[PDB]
């Protein structure tokens, strides 16, 4: 399948080179997989989700995304026009308030919730969790991310936007999950992207068009935007049977575009998420 005039980030993950505008992907498109978006919520009624999104848990007064961030990330995972895995099932868990903030205890509870809730869902091709959030180092937050991964969920987390070593941020610094940095459309490390030895992979993160609340769209930037590209790619690859939740991060790194990025500090991987599609 081919989506013409795609957002640059989708085109980038299906090409060996920057500057293309078509997103090439297998028609299966993540069908049968499930992705939990752990964030500010998801505007499930947005036409772009085609009935494939639902809120399953909130830690606040409402399950509504009053911010937009969660809806944007969910759109990059699996919206029709802006998504990597266009037929996946999306589950929203609202651990962040409408200002985009949340206590660590709530974020931990949300991770533990997904590890249990997945046992009540029909996700034959597997389960992914996308965490476009983080803050200062916390061994408890790292431990929760490790538990979620251990339970059989592919966990993708944002490296953070401090232009610093991700070792000082959580859950970015948990080795066992998939920690995602951001790049721009000219294959440069995004100027804000964290780096360091704990990064596993880069994905498109600067000027990313996706869904927004009020049935709208907008373009924003961050490692928050790169993370759902990798989460969606994992769901896509698991549906194709190429990898499993336990090994998806490794498989993505193994099959990545290597050495394409500039402004990568020594000691940080030079690997860019790639779907290796061939018609
Ligand atoms: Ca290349
Ligand atoms: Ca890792």
């Amino acid at each position: 399948a081919a989506q013409t005039n795609a957002p640059w980030g989708l085109a980038r993950i299906s090409s060996t080179s920057p500057g293309t505008s078509t997103y090439y992907y297998d028609e299966s498109a993540g069908q049968g997989s499930c992705v939990y978006v752990i964030d500010t919520g998801i505007e499930a009624s947005h036409p772009e989700f085609e009935g494939r999104a639902q809120m399953v848990k909130t830690y606040y007064y409402s399950s509504r995304d009053g911010n937009g961030h969660g809806t944007h990330c969910a759109g990059t995972v699996g919206s029709r026009t802006y998504g990597v895995a266009k037929k996946t099932q999306l589950f929203g868990v609202k651990v962040l308030d409408d200002n985009g903030s949340g206590q660590y205890s709530t974020i931990i509870a949300g991770m533990d919730f997904v590890a249990s809730d997945k046992n009540n869902r029909n996700c034959p091709k597997g389960v992914v969790a996308s965490l476009s959030l983080g803050g200062g180092y916390s061994s408890s937050v790292n431990s929760a991310a490790a538990r979620l991964q251990s339970s059989g969920v592919m966990v993708a987390v944002a490296a953070g936007n401090n232009n610093a070593d991700a070792r000082n941020y959580s859950p970015a610094s948990e080795p066992s999950v998939c920690t995602v940095g951001a790049s721009d459309r000219y294959d440069r490390r995004s100027s804000f992207s964290n780096y360091g030895s704990v990064l596993d992979i880069f994905g498109p993160g600067t000027d990313i068009l996706s869904t927004w609340i009020g049935g709208s769209t907008r373009s924003i930037s961050g490692t928050s935007m790169a993370t759902p590209h990798v989460a969606g790619l994992a769901a896509y690859l698991m549906t194709l049977g190429k990898t499993t939740a336990a090994s998806a991060c490794r498989y993505i790194a193994d099959t990545a575009n290597k050495g394409d990025l500039s402004n990568i500090p020594f000691g940080t991987v030079n690997l860019l998420a790639y779907n290796n599609y061939q018609a």
